[PDB]
């Protein structure tokens, strides 16, 4: 018969509803509470990009949609998904405790967020391998990376195809393509955490998969601490380049984000658009994965990879 596996489905997590915000905020500013002038501006922000209540209706139906993808293209196991959020209910813990308290003893995990990092993906997968030790008779196996699956690879390739050939032929032939992902502090670098190189190197394979020349990396939604984060900053870059070459189209593909949230909605979709509008340049931004088929899919393929249970 089928094992039974749990299907440990990691991220940041996100506010369910704007009462939530302040919380959410504190937990990331690891206890300082935002004041009251910047609690209005990030309702207005989340108002602007059309919503909390979508939000983590998302990553919800990522994980729901994995487990379903996963249990109907294999016969040897059944997964159950459960959500693990660093700075929202449920957390990575409270999932892990769920999993023991319903019966399951191996696991296999994944975070939604392509590169390995020391800061996120490593913490998450650590914390959640330190829960199921405390508990006992549960196992987990964790997936570090999978910005390199050829399957993901070839989603954002296809987007930034239809994008280009969507353009006018001026635009087409004088835009900049823009890869990002969330800043980190700099000082990964002192443990030489892979997560700068594997970015670039998403970057190269999806422009090398698009046949785009022109292209640049950079970083975006950095928080706010003493120490320096990653950079450039995607506004800046953007008008850097546009001072350095007069680009008329900037195309973002933030590959480190896998859904609709305040750092595509806003960081990208306002702010650098800011930047282009000011320039006078054309901004486009394909979809994010978010839970469509070709993206699941993608995933699953992950999780049975790391499994062993396909080439
Ligand atoms: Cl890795
Ligand atoms: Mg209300
Ligand atoms: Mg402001
Ligand atoms: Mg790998
Ligand atoms: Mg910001
Ligand atoms: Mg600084």
């Amino acid at each position: 018969s089928r094992k039974k596996m749990g299907l440990l489905v990691m991220a940041c997590g996100t506010p369910y509803k704007e009462e939530d915000i302040e919380r959410y905020y504190t937990h990331i500013r690891r206890g300082r509470k935002p004041e009251p002038e910047m609690l209005q501006d990030l309702k207005d922000r989340y108002e602007a990009i059309g919503g909390i209540s979508p939000l983590a209706q998302i990553t919800e139906q990522q994980a729901h949609n994995l487990e379903q993808h996963l249990n109907e293209i294999q016969d040897e196991i059944t997964f159950k998904a459960y959500i693990g959020l660093k700075h929202i209910e449920p957390f990575i813990e409270d999932a892990v405790a769920e999993m023991h308290k319903d019966g399951i003893t191996e696991a296999v995990s994944i975070v939604l967020a392509p590169h390995f990092s020391t800061f996120s993906v490593q913490s998450y997968n650590k914390r959640a391998k330190e829960e199921a030790e405390k508990l006992g008779g549960l196992t987990i196996t964790s997936v570090e990376s999978w910005y390199d699956e050829p399957k993901f690879v070839t989603y954002w390739v296809d987007r930034v195809k239809e994008t280009y050939a969507s353009m006018p032929e001026d635009e087409r032939e004088n835009a900049m393509l823009i890869v990002s992902a969330h800043s980190l502090p700099e000082k990964i670098k002192e443990f030489g955490d892979p997560y700068p190189d594997q970015l670039h190197e998403s970057a190269k394979l999806i422009a090398e998969g698009a046949g785009v020349s022109e292209y640049a990396v950079g970083w975006q939604s950095e928080g706010n601490t003493p120490d320096p984060w990653l950079g450039p900053d995607v506004q800046d870059l953007t008008r850097d380049l546009f001072e350095q070459k007069g680009y008329q189209a900037f195309v973002y593909v933030p590959v480190g984000f896998v859904a609709d949230h305040l750092e595509v909605l806003y960081d990208n979709d306002y702010e650098c658009k800011v930047v282009t509008d000011d320039i006078g340049a054309s901004y486009y931004r394909p979809e994010m994965p978010n839970a469509k088929p070709e993206f699941i899919d993608a995933l699953a393929t992950v999780v049975l990879k790391k499994l062993g249970r396909v080439d």
